[PDB]
Protein backbone atom coordinates (compact mmCIF):
# COMPACT_ATOMS: atom_id res chain seq x y z
CA UNK A 1 0.00 0.00 0.00
CA UNK A 2 3.42 2.39 0.62
CA UNK A 3 6.64 1.77 1.17
CA UNK A 4 8.40 -1.75 1.99
CA UNK A 5 10.98 -3.32 3.55
CA UNK A 6 13.21 -5.86 2.37
CA UNK A 7 13.48 -8.50 4.41
CA UNK A 8 16.82 -9.81 4.19
CA UNK A 9 16.78 -13.60 3.38
CA UNK A 10 19.10 -15.20 6.49
CA UNK A 11 22.01 -17.32 5.44
CA UNK A 12 21.08 -21.20 5.92
CA UNK A 13 23.78 -22.43 8.25
CA UNK A 14 24.37 -26.63 7.52
CA UNK A 15 26.84 -28.16 9.93
CA UNK A 16 28.14 -31.21 7.90
CA UNK A 17 30.92 -34.01 9.24
CA UNK A 18 33.17 -34.38 6.90
CA UNK A 19 31.01 -33.36 3.74
CA UNK A 20 30.01 -31.23 1.12
CA UNK A 21 28.83 -30.69 -2.05
CA UNK A 22 30.79 -31.47 -5.12
CA UNK A 23 30.52 -28.30 -6.27
CA UNK A 24 32.63 -26.55 -3.68
CA UNK A 25 36.01 -26.36 -3.30
CA UNK A 26 36.56 -26.52 -6.92
CA UNK A 27 35.91 -25.23 8.07
CA UNK A 28 33.48 -22.58 6.47
CA UNK A 29 32.01 -22.62 3.26
CA UNK A 30 29.63 -19.98 1.65
CA UNK A 31 27.47 -20.36 -1.46
CA UNK A 32 24.32 -19.88 -3.55
CA UNK A 33 21.41 -20.86 -5.47
CA UNK A 34 18.86 -19.85 -7.23
CA UNK A 35 15.98 -22.62 -7.69
CA UNK A 36 13.91 -23.76 -5.37
CA UNK A 37 12.41 -27.18 -4.94
CA UNK A 38 8.33 -27.11 -4.77
CA UNK A 39 6.85 -29.71 -2.50
CA UNK A 40 3.74 -30.55 -4.19
CA UNK A 41 1.38 -28.88 -1.03
CA UNK A 42 2.79 -25.94 -2.49
CA UNK A 43 1.78 -25.75 -6.19
CA UNK A 44 -0.87 -24.04 -6.25
CA UNK A 45 1.59 -21.00 -5.01
CA UNK A 46 3.85 -21.59 -7.95
CA UNK A 47 2.64 -20.22 -10.89
CA UNK A 48 4.55 -17.43 -13.26
CA UNK A 49 3.68 -14.06 -11.59
CA UNK A 50 2.71 -15.93 -8.67
CA UNK A 51 3.13 -13.27 -5.51
CA UNK A 52 4.40 -14.43 -2.32
CA UNK A 53 5.38 -12.69 1.00
CA UNK A 54 9.47 -11.72 0.47
CA UNK A 55 10.03 -13.55 4.27
CA UNK A 56 7.91 -16.71 3.76
CA UNK A 57 9.94 -18.76 0.92
CA UNK A 58 12.78 -19.38 2.50
CA UNK A 59 11.07 -21.53 4.91
CA UNK A 60 8.75 -22.83 2.26
CA UNK A 61 6.05 -21.41 4.81
CA UNK A 62 4.78 -19.20 1.48
CA UNK A 63 2.77 -16.61 1.85
CA UNK A 64 0.72 -15.50 -1.16
CA UNK A 65 -0.15 -11.56 -1.82
CA UNK A 66 -3.50 -10.68 -3.44
CA UNK A 67 -2.77 -8.52 -5.54
CA UNK A 68 -3.83 -7.21 -9.64
CA UNK A 69 -1.24 -8.34 -11.82
CA UNK A 70 -0.45 -6.59 -15.84
CA UNK A 71 0.27 -9.30 -18.40
CA UNK A 72 3.08 -11.26 -18.22
CA UNK A 73 4.81 -13.14 -21.05
CA UNK A 74 6.23 -16.74 -20.79
CA UNK A 75 8.63 -18.63 -22.47
CA UNK A 76 7.17 -22.59 -22.59
CA UNK A 77 9.83 -24.89 -23.03
CA UNK A 78 9.68 -28.70 -23.61
CA UNK A 79 13.28 -28.98 -23.68
CA UNK A 80 13.28 -32.98 -24.46
CA UNK A 81 12.62 -31.66 -28.10
CA UNK A 82 14.23 -28.58 -28.21
CA UNK A 83 10.42 -26.86 -28.71
CA UNK A 84 10.41 -23.07 -27.02
CA UNK A 85 6.89 -21.04 -27.73
CA UNK A 86 6.12 -17.43 -26.26
CA UNK A 87 2.85 -17.14 -24.69
CA UNK A 88 1.33 -14.31 -22.89
CA UNK A 89 -0.93 -14.72 -19.71
CA UNK A 90 -3.26 -11.52 -19.24
CA UNK A 91 -4.18 -12.45 -16.00
CA UNK A 92 -1.66 -14.24 -13.76
CA UNK A 93 -3.16 -16.64 -11.64
CA UNK A 94 -2.48 -20.59 -11.36
CA UNK A 95 -5.76 -21.30 -13.12
CA UNK A 96 -4.50 -18.81 -15.89
CA UNK A 97 -1.10 -20.62 -16.36
CA UNK A 98 -3.05 -24.24 -16.66
CA UNK A 99 -5.52 -22.85 -19.21
CA UNK A 100 -2.45 -21.70 -21.35
CA UNK A 101 -0.23 -24.53 -20.82
CA UNK A 102 -3.08 -27.53 -21.35
CA UNK A 103 -4.52 -25.56 -24.43
CA UNK A 104 -0.82 -25.88 -25.76
CA UNK A 105 0.01 -29.34 -25.07
CA UNK A 106 -3.66 -30.25 -26.42
CA UNK A 107 -1.60 -29.08 -30.61
CA UNK A 108 1.41 -30.16 -29.70
CA UNK A 109 4.49 -32.53 -30.06
CA UNK A 110 5.58 -33.61 -26.12
CA UNK A 111 7.61 -35.75 -24.60
CA UNK A 112 7.39 -39.10 -23.11
CA UNK A 113 10.27 -38.91 -20.26
CA UNK A 114 11.42 -35.25 -20.45
CA UNK A 115 14.76 -34.36 -19.94
CA UNK A 116 16.52 -36.78 -17.50
CA UNK A 117 18.94 -35.07 -15.16
CA UNK A 118 20.78 -36.43 -11.87
CA UNK A 119 23.63 -35.91 -9.58
CA UNK A 120 25.43 -37.68 -6.30
CA UNK A 121 26.16 -35.95 -3.30
CA UNK A 122 27.96 -37.24 -0.47
CA UNK A 123 26.19 -36.39 2.98
CA UNK A 124 26.75 -36.47 6.85
CA UNK A 125 24.16 -34.44 8.20
CA UNK A 126 20.41 -35.00 6.97
CA UNK A 127 20.82 -31.27 7.31
CA UNK A 128 22.89 -31.27 3.90
CA UNK A 129 19.68 -32.27 2.19
CA UNK A 130 18.64 -28.61 2.13
CA UNK A 131 21.30 -28.04 -0.32
CA UNK A 132 19.23 -30.69 -3.13
CA UNK A 133 16.12 -28.54 -2.10
CA UNK A 134 17.45 -25.30 -2.69
CA UNK A 135 15.83 -23.58 0.82
CA UNK A 136 15.73 -24.21 4.55
CA UNK A 137 12.87 -26.92 4.35
CA UNK A 138 13.43 -29.56 6.69
CA UNK A 139 14.96 -32.34 5.44
CA UNK A 140 15.48 -34.33 8.69
CA UNK A 141 11.51 -34.58 8.88
CA UNK A 142 10.89 -35.34 5.17
CA UNK A 143 13.68 -38.04 5.70
CA UNK A 144 12.39 -38.97 9.17
CA UNK A 145 15.17 -38.32 10.94
CA UNK A 146 13.80 -35.88 13.97
CA UNK A 147 14.50 -38.60 16.41
CA UNK A 148 17.74 -40.16 18.08
CA UNK A 149 18.51 -43.55 17.67
CA UNK A 150 19.72 -45.08 21.28
CA UNK A 151 23.90 -43.84 20.65
CA UNK A 152 23.05 -42.50 17.61
CA UNK A 153 22.78 -38.51 17.42
CA UNK A 154 19.54 -37.65 15.45
CA UNK A 155 19.67 -36.16 12.62
CA UNK A 156 22.36 -37.92 11.02
CA UNK A 157 23.89 -40.82 8.56
CA UNK A 158 23.79 -44.49 10.62
CA UNK A 159 26.09 -45.89 8.01
CA UNK A 160 29.69 -45.61 7.23
CA UNK A 161 28.48 -43.56 4.08
CA UNK A 162 25.46 -41.36 2.72
CA UNK A 163 24.61 -40.68 -0.07
CA UNK A 164 21.93 -38.32 -2.27
CA UNK A 165 20.72 -38.69 -5.56
CA UNK A 166 18.92 -35.63 -6.99
CA UNK A 167 17.32 -37.03 -10.20
CA UNK A 168 14.33 -34.95 -12.03
CA UNK A 169 13.11 -35.57 -15.23
CA UNK A 170 11.49 -31.97 -17.03
CA UNK A 171 9.06 -32.33 -19.14
CA UNK A 172 8.44 -28.13 -20.10
CA UNK A 173 9.86 -25.23 -18.41
CA UNK A 174 8.07 -21.69 -17.85
CA UNK A 175 10.11 -18.63 -17.89
CA UNK A 176 8.90 -15.08 -17.47
CA UNK A 177 10.18 -12.02 -19.30
CA UNK A 178 11.24 -9.47 -16.77
CA UNK A 179 8.27 -7.00 -16.80
CA UNK A 180 8.89 -4.03 -19.05
CA UNK A 181 7.37 -1.57 -16.37
CA UNK A 182 5.36 -3.18 -13.44
CA UNK A 183 4.38 -6.33 -12.76
CA UNK A 184 1.13 -5.38 -10.16
CA UNK A 185 -1.00 -3.03 -11.85
CA UNK A 186 -2.08 -0.74 -8.27
CA UNK A 187 0.10 -0.27 -5.52
CA UNK A 188 -2.94 -0.80 -2.92
CA UNK A 189 -1.82 -4.62 -1.61
CA UNK A 190 -1.36 -5.46 1.64
CA UNK A 191 2.27 -6.66 1.81
CA UNK A 192 2.27 -6.32 6.01
CA UNK A 193 5.13 -3.74 5.32
CA UNK A 194 7.60 -6.54 3.17
CA UNK A 195 8.89 -6.34 0.26
CA UNK A 196 7.29 -9.54 -1.83
CA UNK A 197 8.41 -11.80 -4.37
CA UNK A 198 7.30 -13.21 -7.55
CA UNK A 199 7.73 -16.38 -8.60
CA UNK A 200 9.69 -16.03 -12.13
CA UNK A 201 10.88 -19.59 -13.35
CA UNK A 202 9.53 -22.57 -12.66
CA UNK A 203 10.63 -26.39 -13.86
CA UNK A 204 7.62 -28.87 -14.29
CA UNK A 205 7.54 -32.54 -14.34
CA UNK A 206 8.42 -34.87 -11.32
CA UNK A 207 11.40 -34.98 -9.05
CA UNK A 208 13.52 -37.20 -5.86
CA UNK A 209 15.76 -37.07 -3.95
CA UNK A 210 17.04 -40.35 -2.80
CA UNK A 211 19.23 -40.86 0.23
CA UNK A 212 21.44 -43.64 0.29
CA UNK A 213 22.81 -44.85 3.27
CA UNK A 214 25.58 -47.86 3.33
CA UNK A 215 28.50 -49.63 5.08
CA UNK A 216 30.14 -50.07 1.60
CA UNK A 217 33.17 -47.37 1.31
CA UNK A 218 32.68 -44.09 -0.38
CA UNK A 219 34.65 -44.63 -3.43
CA UNK A 220 33.06 -47.56 -4.38
CA UNK A 221 29.49 -46.35 -3.11
CA UNK A 222 29.85 -43.44 -5.67
CA UNK A 223 30.73 -45.63 -8.08
CA UNK A 224 27.84 -48.07 -8.43
CA UNK A 225 25.35 -45.45 -7.68
CA UNK A 226 26.11 -43.50 -10.67
CA UNK A 227 26.22 -46.09 -13.00
CA UNK A 228 23.36 -47.91 -11.75
CA UNK A 229 21.41 -44.49 -12.34
CA UNK A 230 23.50 -43.97 -15.50
CA UNK A 231 22.01 -47.67 -16.87
CA UNK A 232 18.36 -47.34 -15.70
CA UNK A 233 17.61 -43.98 -15.19
CA UNK A 234 19.45 -42.29 -18.03
CA UNK A 235 19.37 -45.40 -20.55
CA UNK A 236 16.61 -47.55 -19.72
CA UNK A 237 18.55 -50.87 -19.18
CA UNK A 238 17.80 -52.96 -15.96
CA UNK A 239 20.63 -55.34 -17.14
CA UNK A 240 23.20 -54.87 -13.91
CA UNK A 241 26.26 -56.40 -12.86
CA UNK A 242 26.39 -59.03 -9.91
CA UNK A 243 28.25 -56.07 -7.77
CA UNK A 244 25.54 -53.79 -8.32
CA UNK A 245 22.45 -55.94 -7.30
CA UNK A 246 24.74 -57.17 -4.08
CA UNK A 247 25.13 -53.40 -2.78
CA UNK A 248 21.36 -52.64 -3.38
CA UNK A 249 19.94 -55.34 -1.65
CA UNK A 250 22.30 -54.21 1.56
CA UNK A 251 21.94 -50.39 0.95
CA UNK A 252 19.28 -48.33 2.95
CA UNK A 253 17.41 -46.46 0.27
CA UNK A 254 15.00 -43.60 1.39
CA UNK A 255 13.04 -41.74 -1.47
CA UNK A 256 11.23 -38.65 -0.94
CA UNK A 257 9.29 -38.38 -4.35
CA UNK A 258 7.74 -35.25 -5.95
CA UNK A 259 5.38 -36.76 -7.96
CA UNK A 260 4.66 -35.80 -11.28
CA UNK A 261 1.13 -36.43 -10.28
CA UNK A 262 0.81 -33.99 -7.23
CA UNK A 263 1.47 -36.88 -5.11
CA UNK A 264 4.29 -36.51 -2.47
CA UNK A 265 6.01 -40.35 -1.86
CA UNK A 266 8.23 -40.94 0.77
CA UNK A 267 9.37 -44.82 0.33
CA UNK A 268 12.02 -46.68 2.02
CA UNK A 269 12.96 -49.50 0.48
CA UNK A 270 15.44 -52.04 -0.34
CA UNK A 271 16.48 -54.72 -3.35
CA UNK A 272 16.92 -54.40 -7.29
CA UNK A 273 13.23 -55.39 -7.79
CA UNK A 274 12.32 -52.02 -6.04
CA UNK A 275 15.29 -50.11 -7.37
CA UNK A 276 14.31 -50.36 -10.62
CA UNK A 277 10.21 -49.39 -9.99
CA UNK A 278 11.41 -46.43 -8.24
CA UNK A 279 14.23 -45.41 -10.33
CA UNK A 280 12.73 -46.09 -13.55
CA UNK A 281 12.07 -42.94 -15.56
CA UNK A 282 8.53 -41.67 -15.14
CA UNK A 283 6.31 -41.02 -18.25
CA UNK A 284 4.51 -37.79 -19.20
CA UNK A 285 1.36 -37.39 -20.81
CA UNK A 286 -0.64 -34.08 -21.99
CA UNK A 287 -3.34 -35.15 -19.46
CA UNK A 288 -0.57 -35.52 -16.84
CA UNK A 289 2.30 -33.04 -18.06
CA UNK A 290 4.25 -32.89 -14.44
CA UNK A 291 3.78 -30.52 -11.85
CA UNK A 292 5.97 -27.64 -10.44
CA UNK A 293 9.14 -29.12 -8.94
CA UNK A 294 11.31 -26.10 -8.78
CA UNK A 295 11.16 -22.58 -9.10
CA UNK A 296 12.70 -18.71 -8.88
CA UNK A 297 11.68 -15.49 -7.24
CA UNK A 298 12.52 -12.22 -8.33
CA UNK A 299 12.21 -9.21 -6.18
CA UNK A 300 8.98 -6.83 -7.05
CA UNK A 301 10.88 -3.36 -6.63
CA UNK A 302 13.95 -4.25 -9.17
CA UNK A 303 13.28 -8.08 -10.33
CA UNK A 304 16.17 -8.70 -9.16
CA UNK A 305 17.36 -12.44 -8.86
CA UNK A 306 16.21 -13.99 -5.45
CA UNK A 307 19.07 -16.11 -3.83
CA UNK A 308 19.50 -18.47 -1.10
CA UNK A 309 22.57 -18.84 0.63
CA UNK A 310 24.16 -21.75 2.07
CA UNK A 311 26.98 -21.79 4.65
CA UNK A 312 28.50 -25.27 5.47
CA UNK A 313 30.43 -25.48 8.72
CA UNK A 314 32.12 -28.94 7.94
CA UNK A 315 33.19 -30.41 11.23
CA UNK A 316 35.30 -33.02 11.24
CA UNK A 317 34.05 -36.30 11.00
CA UNK A 318 33.87 -38.55 14.83
CA UNK A 319 36.00 -40.65 15.09
CA UNK A 320 35.81 -43.47 17.98
CA UNK A 321 38.85 -46.15 17.83
CA UNK A 322 39.07 -49.37 20.13
CA UNK A 323 42.22 -51.61 20.33
CA UNK A 324 41.38 -55.19 20.27
CA UNK A 325 43.22 -58.11 20.19
CA UNK A 326 43.18 -60.79 17.84
CA UNK A 327 44.23 -64.07 16.78
CA UNK A 328 45.22 -64.55 20.70
CA UNK A 329 47.30 -67.27 21.06
CA UNK A 330 48.06 -68.75 24.83
CA UNK A 331 50.88 -71.35 24.55
CA UNK A 332 51.82 -73.12 28.05
CA UNK A 333 55.02 -74.80 26.92
CA UNK A 334 54.74 -77.07 29.79
CA UNK A 335 53.29 -77.25 33.15
CA UNK A 336 54.27 -80.40 35.01
CA UNK A 337 54.36 -78.52 38.59
CA UNK A 338 57.60 -80.43 38.56
CA UNK A 339 59.38 -76.91 38.15
CA UNK A 340 57.55 -75.33 34.92
CA UNK A 341 55.22 -73.53 33.92
CA UNK A 342 55.75 -71.47 30.89
CA UNK A 343 53.05 -69.00 29.52
CA UNK A 344 53.12 -66.97 26.12
CA UNK A 345 50.17 -65.15 25.52
CA UNK A 346 50.30 -63.78 21.68
CA UNK A 347 48.22 -61.30 19.50
CA UNK A 348 47.72 -59.04 16.66
CA UNK A 349 46.49 -55.86 17.73
CA UNK A 350 44.42 -53.97 15.97
CA UNK A 351 42.76 -50.52 16.25
CA UNK A 352 39.03 -50.48 14.77
CA UNK A 353 37.73 -47.37 13.47
CA UNK A 354 33.93 -46.07 14.31
CA UNK A 355 31.87 -43.60 13.97
CA UNK A 356 29.80 -43.33 16.48
CA UNK A 357 29.34 -45.81 19.96
CA UNK A 358 27.23 -48.30 17.72
CA UNK A 359 30.10 -49.73 16.18
CA UNK A 360 29.41 -48.16 12.65
CA UNK A 361 32.78 -48.32 10.91
CA UNK A 362 34.49 -45.34 9.31
CA UNK A 363 37.53 -44.42 7.55
CA UNK A 364 39.50 -42.12 8.63
CA UNK A 365 41.82 -40.10 6.31
CA UNK A 366 45.54 -41.56 6.71
CA UNK A 367 47.12 -38.48 8.34
CA UNK A 368 45.19 -38.65 11.54
CA UNK A 369 47.46 -39.81 14.32
CA UNK A 370 46.57 -42.62 16.44
CA UNK A 371 48.70 -43.20 19.70
CA UNK A 372 48.89 -46.46 21.62
CA UNK A 373 50.51 -46.90 24.94
CA UNK A 374 53.00 -49.74 25.28
CA UNK A 375 53.17 -50.01 29.22
CA UNK A 376 55.92 -52.27 29.95
CA UNK A 377 56.34 -54.34 32.72
CA UNK A 378 59.33 -56.65 32.60
CA UNK A 379 60.54 -58.56 36.10
CA UNK A 380 62.90 -61.73 36.60
CA UNK A 381 64.15 -63.13 39.64
CA UNK A 382 66.55 -66.23 39.43
CA UNK A 383 64.54 -67.56 42.52
CA UNK A 384 60.70 -67.85 42.04
CA UNK A 385 59.02 -65.17 44.14
CA UNK A 386 55.81 -65.28 46.03
CA UNK A 387 52.86 -62.01 45.27
CA UNK A 388 49.62 -62.33 46.17
CA UNK A 389 48.37 -60.57 42.85
CA UNK A 390 50.79 -58.55 40.40
CA UNK A 391 49.72 -55.38 41.80
CA UNK A 392 52.63 -55.92 44.17
CA UNK A 393 55.55 -57.22 41.55
CA UNK A 394 58.07 -54.59 42.17
CA UNK A 395 58.27 -54.44 38.12
CA UNK A 396 60.55 -52.71 35.77
CA UNK A 397 58.31 -50.13 34.13
CA UNK A 398 58.62 -48.99 30.86
CA UNK A 399 56.66 -47.15 28.37
CA UNK A 400 56.80 -46.91 24.16
CA UNK A 401 54.07 -44.48 22.13
CA UNK A 402 52.92 -46.55 19.02
CA UNK A 403 51.95 -43.94 16.32
CA UNK A 404 50.23 -45.70 13.13
CA UNK A 405 48.47 -43.94 10.55
CA UNK A 406 45.30 -45.33 8.38
CA UNK A 407 48.08 -46.08 5.96
CA UNK A 408 46.27 -48.53 3.40
CA UNK A 409 42.78 -47.04 4.02
CA UNK A 410 40.74 -49.33 5.87
CA UNK A 411 38.39 -49.52 8.92
CA UNK A 412 40.97 -50.58 10.66
CA UNK A 413 44.82 -51.03 11.31
CA UNK A 414 46.85 -53.71 12.48
CA UNK A 415 49.64 -52.28 14.91
CA UNK A 416 52.68 -54.08 14.15
CA UNK A 417 55.11 -54.31 17.48
CA UNK A 418 58.08 -56.57 16.64
CA UNK A 419 59.91 -57.19 13.73
CA UNK A 420 59.09 -59.53 10.80
CA UNK A 421 55.49 -60.91 12.70
CA UNK A 422 51.92 -59.45 13.46
CA UNK A 423 52.08 -60.43 16.80
CA UNK A 424 52.44 -58.45 19.58
CA UNK A 425 53.73 -60.39 22.87
CA UNK A 426 50.78 -59.62 25.76
CA UNK A 427 52.47 -61.56 28.52
CA UNK A 428 55.22 -64.01 28.74
CA UNK A 429 55.26 -65.54 32.57
CA UNK A 430 57.72 -68.21 34.11
CA UNK A 431 56.31 -69.90 37.18
CA UNK A 432 58.20 -72.29 39.79
CA UNK A 433 61.48 -73.32 38.20
CA UNK A 434 58.82 -74.58 42.96
CA UNK A 435 55.61 -72.08 42.49
CA UNK A 436 56.02 -68.57 42.36
CA UNK A 437 57.19 -65.92 39.97
CA UNK A 438 60.44 -66.50 37.88
CA UNK A 439 59.73 -64.26 35.06
CA UNK A 440 56.81 -61.68 34.28
CA UNK A 441 56.82 -59.90 30.54
CA UNK A 442 53.46 -58.06 30.28
CA UNK A 443 52.87 -55.24 27.76
CA UNK A 444 49.38 -53.19 28.45
CA UNK A 445 48.43 -51.71 24.78
CA UNK A 446 46.08 -49.07 25.67
CA UNK A 447 44.83 -46.50 22.91
CA UNK A 448 46.41 -43.02 24.33
CA UNK A 449 44.12 -40.14 24.99
CA UNK A 450 43.77 -37.50 22.14
CA UNK A 451 41.72 -34.51 20.38
CA UNK A 452 41.35 -36.37 17.22
CA UNK A 453 39.58 -39.88 18.66
CA UNK A 454 37.58 -40.84 21.46
CA UNK A 455 38.52 -44.10 22.59
CA UNK A 456 36.31 -46.93 23.22
CA UNK A 457 37.42 -48.90 25.57
CA UNK A 458 35.39 -52.34 25.88
NA1 LIG B 1 5.91 -29.55 -6.41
Amino acid sequence: TNNMARVELPVINITSFGTKPSFLNIETKEFESSESVVLNHLNRYVFPGSLLMGNSIQDLNYKPVFASLNPITVSLSIPAINQNTAITITNPSLSATRAAVYNYLKTADFTQNGQLSYSIQQFSSYDELKVAFGSNVNSRNLFGKNSSSTNVEEGMVARQSGFYVKFYQTSFTLDMDVPNGSLVKDNNFDSEGIEPVYVSSISYGRMGILAIETNEKAEDAKRIINETFNKLFYKKQTNFSQEEKSFIEGADFNLYLVGGDGSTASQSFKGYEAFVNHVSQGTFSKDQPGVPIFCSYSYLKDNSPVKTKFKFDIKRPPLYVKLVKENMKDINFNDPDGGIYDNKKEAILKIYFYKNRSLVPTLPNPYINFKIREKKKKWQSIAPVYYSSLDQVPFNISERILTKQNTLQNIFATIQTQDNTEFSLISRIIRGGPAGFRAIEINDYELVEDSNYIIIKD
